[PDB]
């Protein structure tokens, strides 16, 4: 049983035994082959009864490629490689034969022979269609010479005589599955093969027509560029008809294969285009009778003129109805836009021909897609927008740019769906269509159109994407869709977040995605940027609602403003755009966040415009800012943090700080004193930013911001003269006093120029300031600072809270004492004390007079110290006895006043001068020598020594004013001044007889008011007349005479003196 032969006839039965039954994957394979051929070599009958075998049983053991079988079919290939000539020599004349024997009797068709010719072909294409043979036969010229020969007889067996279905049939699978033909035939060689396809045998086979389908669509995908080049032949015969004719002739496999064949046609033509026109001169140019053949002439279904006239009528006319009916009639609305998407494809897919869709008679294309798109069916709509990518790829990607208005008007119909979908805005499907036609014309406008330029990208955007925002987009009101579309805009200008290149991929079902748009690219950015913002912004102002947009928008807006656009204008536009932004929302703490994000980065953005002095924008803006907040003030400081932070290392801080403070908000300045008081000051500081942070110091002092600012200046590396930055003389008093002491004990511990300076002027005039420094000058010596204080403006020591006289005698006033002098009255009371001291050591004696009046009502009611006003009056007395004058004199008078004066008082009585005795006025000295006893009493020595040879009305002015105020006390004592009545002539007259008579009578009148005096009257009257020596003159007598007449009126005693007084008459007697 086992032992089968693999040749030699004795393995081939008669129609049977063809394997492999389990010899898989083995060179039994390899046996069979080469049996075979050994079998097929030879001529006699038995073994040419087994033709039919052999090639069956080839075409049997050939294995199909599996994704888990290759090695395999691999050797196997190999085993048939090296048997390749053996193939050759033997199969080439077998296949000749079976033709001839077939084609050249028209009749008798014979049915073996047939079946022997079908395994030959299907086994010959076994060999030829695939494997590795193709490449092995390049190290083989001669093979392929002799096996080119086989395309040759095919070319002659598909026209030539009754050629059966089953032949035609293995002649289209050979040619559809044939493969060597890539590598070994040339254009020439292939043209007649074509040239066969369009004139072969009868048909109406609805199996045959399919299967020169499927070649055809095969031919094309093998070699396009001969299949273009001879369209105008195999496309109007076999092909195109085929759906004119329509689906009631033809099943429908055949009409939609014939349609794929037009698509097919189209994916290959969008790579060469061809420059002869062919498709148009032949579908829309020409007429029907002159490109479609009598045999499907003959089957062509028309109406009466059409049919009468076909030189007027064209292949496109009659296309364009057929698939009108598919839409009308048959609601096939998919196979209406597969055709009408090939058609536009492979007609105006040529530049030239692009301008063509303007035209009135290429605008019925667009109607009859409205006729597709007006049906209920959510996927019809959709489909019906979704088919102009074909649009969006001829127009974008083949316009001239010559014709702008062309290109305008091209361009207004490509924003036909947009003018679709306008009014079914609320279905779904509009608006993914919507998206996805904008996302088609993006992408192959800009982001796969690398020939964009200057010329160009101004006729693509003022024309295409602003017309298409303008009139469309911005109306929309569902915010998603805005948001996609508003997206789109965003992706464009960088910024992008779409989650991660041929302008071709537009053709497709699914289409463009979000993740295929960025970017623009910058440099067209850079130019065009106007351009690009005045739809931005529209953009922006109508979707305030949608805020992430707004946000986004703007950020990644200023991100990409060009440096040589940073001025005034873009900065205002930003300005009224933000501020449109805040005016149409309501203040939630979501946009607080993005606001103030949006603010920072403006700012920030302008960084250099608003950093100058005089600008003040950055205060309008603030202004503007606060209409839309809760916390303006913290909105401000918050914004300065911010935009700190954006240049956290590009812009010093203190830069931005400084005119930040002209906005007077406390709580950046708050923030100000608390940064510059604690934060690290670098000794590395450039002059810029070191006088920035001087006017900041400057602006808002703070005891830790001296204290911190000056120990950097302490550090520095340049000269600096802080005066000229800080103005220190305008501070508060507090900051003043605390930048004094500080800049004092830090810089030096001594005072410097500009210190003095600033002292000199500063304090003289501040009464608080000079108490506040007062205590830390007095420390520090600097007295050239306090005297000169006190001279400049001696009122300072009354506002001295504290004033201790130890102070004040140490800081003597001292040059314009006279002003102490006169204003004495506002002072305090040892002040006072110590401070006549200053005027008495001074000797400012004038002074103590022209103020007398305030000496005399300071010494009035007392003071702290009484034995200062001992010591200071007695100093007084000795100026009293130095120098008269007047003011000390009425002094001593008021010390007279004064009781407990009395010992001082005295010592002026025991201490007197020739001088003084007669500048004494007695008016004031009855008053002291009558209420006083001996101790005042010692000052009657002077006073008789001048009664006695001295001048005689001061005497009589004493006697009168004794006299008049009647001091009974006083007139005890009479002899010396009896003695001048009795001396008193010399030169007489009646003025001094008449005085000196008044005198004695009235001082002798009263000097005993009551007679109970006893002895005395005796003792006294003994001594009173003991001393008269009348003799001398004669008007002596006449007083003497007087004084004894008053005797005369007033006891055994007064006899006695009685007698005396006529002893003194008998005197008188001698005298006359």
């Amino acid at each position: 049983e086992t032992r089968v032969n693999p040749r030699a006839l004795e393995y081939w039965v008669s129609g049977e035994i063809h394997g492999l039954v389990d010899n898989e994957s083995v060179s039994e394979f390899k046996e069979i082959i080469e049996g075979g051929l050994g079998i097929l070599r030879q001529e006699s009958e038995d073994y040419v009864a087994r033709r039919f075998e052999v090639y069956a049983t080839f075409n049997n053991i050939i294995p199909i490629l599996t994704t888990k079988n290759v090695n395999e079919v691999d050797q196997k290939f190999n085993i048939l490689i090296v048997n390749i000539e053996s193939i050759i020599e033997i199969c080439i004349p077998h296949l000749q034969i079976a033709q001839d024997t077939l084609l050249s009797s028209s009749e008798k068709k014979n049915p073996f022979v047939i079946r022997l010719y079908v395994q030959i072909v299907r086994f010959f294409s076994a060999i030829m269609s695939n494997f590795k043979i193709v490449k092995w036969l390049t190290k083989r010229p001669d093979l392929v010479n002799k096996l080119k020969v086989i395309y040759r007889w095919t070319t002659g067996a598909l026209r030539n005589e009754n050629s059966n279905k089953i032949i035609i049939t293995a002649q289209v699978s050979f040619l559809r599955d044939e493969k060597f033909g890539t590598f070994f035939l040339s254009n020439e060689e292939i043209k007649p093969i074509i040239s066969t396809f369009t004139e072969i045998m009868e048909i109406n086979s609805h199996n045959l027509i399919y299967e020169k389908l499927l070649l055809i669509r095969g031919f094309l995908s093998k070699y396009p560029k001969l299949m273009i080049e001879t369209v105008t032949s195999w496309l109007p015969g076999e092909v195109l008809p085929r759906i004119i004719i329509g689906d009631e002739i033809y099943s429908m496999k055949i009409l939609i294969t014939s349609i794929v064949v037009l698509l097919e046609l189209l994916k290959k033509c969008l790579d060469f285009v061809d420059e002869h026109e062919r498709i148009y001169q032949c579908i829309m140019l020409s007429p029907v009778c002159e490109t479609i053949p009598e045999k499907f002439l003959s089957k062509l279904p028309l109406n009466s003129y059409d049919s009468a006239n076909l030189d007027k009528v064209t292949i496109g006319h009659l296309l364009t109805q057929q698939i009108k009916n598919y839409i009308v009639v048959k609601n096939d609305n998919k196979i209406a836009m597969d055709l009408w998407l090939s058609m536009t494809g492979l007609l105006y897919d040529s530049g030239k021909r692009v301008y063509d869709l303007t035209s009135e008679s290429n605008k019925v294309w667009f109607d009859l897609n409205n006729l597709c798109f007006i049906n209920n069916h959510p996927k019809t709509r959709l489909m019906s927008i979704k088919v102009w990518r074909i649009i969006t790829y001829c127009i974008c990607t083949k316009i001239s740019q010559k014709n702008q208005e062309g290109n305008k008007s091209l361009l207004s119909l490509l924003r036909t769906p947009f003018q679709m979908t306008l009014p079914y805005v609320n279905d779904p499907s509009a608006r993914e269509g919507i998206i996805y036609h904008l996302l088609g014309v993006v992408y192959t406008a800009f982001t796969s159109n690398k020939n964009l330029s200057t010329d160009m990208f101004e006729l693509f955007w003022d024309h295409l994407i602003t017309p298409i925002y303008e009139d469309y987009v911005f109306k929309y009101d569902s915010i998603h869709l805005q948001n996609v579309l508003f997206t789109v805009l965003h992706l464009l200008i960088g910024g992008k977040n779409a989650d991660v290149i041929h302008p071709m991929s537009v053709i497709a079902s699914e289409g463009v995605k979000l993740k295929d748009i960025s970017s623009l690219p910058p440099q067209i950015i850079k130019r065009e940027y106007d351009k690009i913002m005045k739809v931005v912004f529209q953009a922006v102002e109508v979707a305030i609602s949608n805020v992430n947009l707004a946000h986004d928008l703007i950020l990644t807006s200023l991100k990409h403003l060009p440096e040589d656009r940073k001025d005034q204008t873009h900065l205002e536009s930003f300005s009224s755009l933000i501020l449109k932004v805040t005016q149409n929302n309501k203040d939630t703490p979501i946009f607080r966040d993005f606001f103030g994000a949006v603010t920072s980065s403006f700012v920030y953005t302008f960084l250099d415009l608003f950093l100058r002095k005089n600008d003040s924008s950055l205060v309008n803006f603030n202004i503007q800012i606060s209409k839309v907040g809760i916390s303006q003030g913290n909105m401000t400081l918050d914004l300065l943090k911010d935009v700190i932070r954006k240049a956290r290392n590009e812009t010093s801080e203190f830069l931005i700080i400084e005119k930040f403070l002209e906005l007077d908000d406390k709580k950046t300045e708050v923030y100000a004193q608390n940064w510059v008081g604690s934060t690290l000051l670098p000794p590395n500081i450039s002059f810029r930013e070191f006088q920035s942070l001087a006017n900041i110091v400057n602006k808002v002092p703070n005891e830790n911001s001296i204290e911190n600012f000056l120990d950097l200046c302490l550090k520095l590396s340049f000269p600096v003269n802080l005066f000229t930055l800080l103005h220190v003389s305008m501070w508060s008093n507090n900051n003043f006093i605390y930048f004094i002491q500080s800049y004092v004990s830090k810089n030096e511990n001594k005072l410097n120029v500009d210190l003095i300076t600033l002292l000199k002027t500063s304090l003289p005039g501040n009464p608080e300031l000079f108490s506040g420094l007062l205590p830390f000058l007095r420390r520090n010596k600097f007295m050239d600072i306090l005297e000169y204080c006190i001279h400049s403006n001696p009122n300072l020591l009354n506002s001295i809270p504290d004033l201790n006289s130890d102070l004040l005698l140490k800081l003597l006033p001292r040059s314009r004492a006279s002003y102490f002098a006169a204003n004495i009255k506002l002072f305090k009371c040892s002040e006072q004390l110590t401070l006549v001291r200053w005027l008495l050591k001074g000797q400012q004696l004038e002074q103590l007079n022209q103020n007398f009046s305030e000496i005399e009502n300071v010494l009035q009611n007392a003071s702290d110290s009484e034995l200062e006003k001992s010591e200071i009056i007695r100093e007084l007395l000795h100026l009293a006895m130095a120098n008269p004058i007047e003011p000390l004199f009425s002094g001593l008078l008021n010390f007279c006043i004064k009781n407990n004066m009395a010992d001082h008082l005295d010592e002026f009585c025991g201490n007197m001068t020739s001088e003084v005795l007669f500048k004494i006025s007695p008016e004031l000295l009855l008053k002291l020598l009558t209420y006083k006893e001996k101790p005042n009493g010692k000052l009657l020595a002077a006073v008789i020594e001048k009664i006695e040879n001295g001048d005689d009305d001061y005497i009589l002015e004493l006697l009168e004013k004794i006299i008049i105020q009647k001091e009974i006390q006083i007139l005890e004592k009479l002899k010396e001044p009896l003695l001048v009545f009795f001396l008193n002539p010399v030169s007489s007259n009646m003025q001094k007889h008449k005085k000196s008579t008044n005198m004695l009578r009235e001082l002798v009148l009263l000097y005993l008011t009551k007679p109970l005096s006893r002895s005395a009257a005796k003792k006294f009257f003994s001594m009173l007349i003991s001393i008269l020596p009348p003799n001398p003159n004669y008007q002596t007598i006449d007083m003497v005479n007087l004084l004894i007449d008053l005797i005369k009126s007033h006891n055994a005693t007064l006899k006695t003196i009685g007698k005396w007084i006529q002893e003194s008459g008998v005197v008188h007697q001698g005298d006359s």
